[PDB]
């Protein structure tokens, strides 16, 4: 049996402003920093470890990573960042506050945009200053595998390789792993792990900076799992 602990980032400063966020790099703010050191203290104090962690390339969950191995004083495991493990690419809405975009669209189109696990936000134009394609960041990244939008389907899609290539071999050489990412490509994993249905996974809200443990079997189907707090 394994255990394999995930977390989204603390508050963001476009979370506060309650603004669509993407691959935007905005960061925490001070309540953020607070939930990520507390979730650390949470995992200290209930005796978890890590031997590697993996996160986004996107500040908000690297802080929030860091806070929670200072508070562990797990400051020199290996951490691996990575573009797989980025938000959702909210396309043309990133950066656009969502109670202004539904009032001028109407509460169920961004409804649609927001949680159709098939149909993605209004693309980015591919000379937008928002696009990815000059952020160093993505220099080794396939320009045809950089997204200008993405629906929860393209994310699930993104974010399996390093399941498959890295992080489950991790959780099967014995390590204690720890992902420290974003709102929808944790529900992303999440579907894929738990083998939730394209219907049923438009309901499934991760909060802020709370750990959700997940105890894996032998070939790491999920046997229960846990909110810490
Ligand atoms: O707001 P966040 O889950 O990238």
């Amino acid at each position: 049996m394994y255990k394999l602990v995930l977390i989204r980032h603390g508050e963001s400063t476009w979370n506060k402003e309650n603004r669509f966020t993407g691959w935007v790099d905005v960061d925490l703010t001070e309540q953020g920093n607070r939930e990520a050191r507390q979730a650390g203290q949470l995992l200290k104090e209930a005796g978890y470890t890590f031997d590697i962690a993996y996160t986004s390339v996107l500040k908000r969950a690297i802080r929030t990573l860091w806070h929670v191995q200072d508070q562990m004083d797990l400051m020199y495991v290996p951490v691996v960042h990575s573009w797989r493990l980025n938000e959702r690419h909210y396309g043309a809405l990133s950066g656009l506050n969502k109670a202004e975009t539904a009032a001028k669209y109407g509460d169920e189109q961004v409804l649609v945009w927001r949680r159709s696990y098939d149909t993605p936000p209004p693309a980015l134009e591919p000379g937008d200053e928002r696009a990815p394609y000059a952020d160093p960041r993505y220099a080794k990244v396939p320009r045809e595998q950089l997204p200008l939008t993405e629906c929860l389907k393209d994310t699930v899609a993104r974010v399996l390789p390093l399941w498959n290539e890295s992080i489950a071999p991790a959780v099967k050489a014995g390590k204690q792993v720890l992902i420290a990412a974003h709102g929808n490509s944790l529900r992303a994993l999440i579907k894929y792990l738990d083998g939730i249905s394209d219907a049923d996974i438009v309901g499934l809200n991760i909060p802020n900076g709370v750990p959700l443990v997940y105890e894996l079997d032998e070939s790491l189907t999920p046997i229960r799992h846990y909110y810490l707090g």
